[PDB]
């Protein structure tokens, strides 16, 4: 099981990638916006004491995989994909979006230095407009602990906008 410093606090990114232009000509595939964030650790530490605990990147938005696999999952816009992950010299804990680790027991956790990334990417020939869903994303949680994550990214309005010509 994992316990939470006193005062933990989750950091939020707001996934303010902005107007995102795609062209009839885009290929399938193509990353149409890399938008990097940065992550500020704050302080808060977790501590775990099995070998069974956990960290996970967690998608919270219930759309499946885009049909091209690879951590790019679809979005309410069609033709649009959305990949996520964390980018310091800590493989082990870095990858795309989702994924699991197991935690060393007595290990006091930090969140790593470093910067969210989101990925816009073109999933289908044709690619819709408008705005993607806002609310949760991500979160990279211990287990027990969903509801105080590490980390969270969150969409708030329209901050990632798909203008399709």
């Amino acid at each position: 099981y994992c316990t939470l410093s006193s005062g933990f606090t989750t950091v939020d990114i707001s996934m303010a990638v902005g107007r995102v232009v795609v062209r009839p000509s885009d290929p399938v595939g193509k990353i149409l916006r890399k938008a990097t964030f940065p992550i500020n650790p704050n302080g808060s530490t977790l501590r775990c004491t099995s070998y069974s605990d956990t960290i996970t990147a967690a998608l919270t938005q219930n759309y499946p995989l885009s049909p091209l696999g690879n951590s790019i999952y679809s979005t309410n816009i069609p033709g649009i994909g959305i990949r996520l992950y964390e980018e310091e010299n800590a493989t082990n804990f870095s990858g795309y979006y989702p994924y699991t680790r197991s935690l060393t027991p007595g290990t006091t956790y930090n969140l790593a230095q470093g910067y969210f990334v989101v990925e816009i990417v073109k999933t289908a020939d044709q690619t819709g407009s408008g705005t993607l869903v806002p609310g949760l994303y991500s979160r990279y949680y211990v287990n027990g602990h969903m509801d105080r994550p590490f980390l969270t990214s969150t969409v708030y309005g329209n901050a990632i906008t798909i203008a399709s010509s």
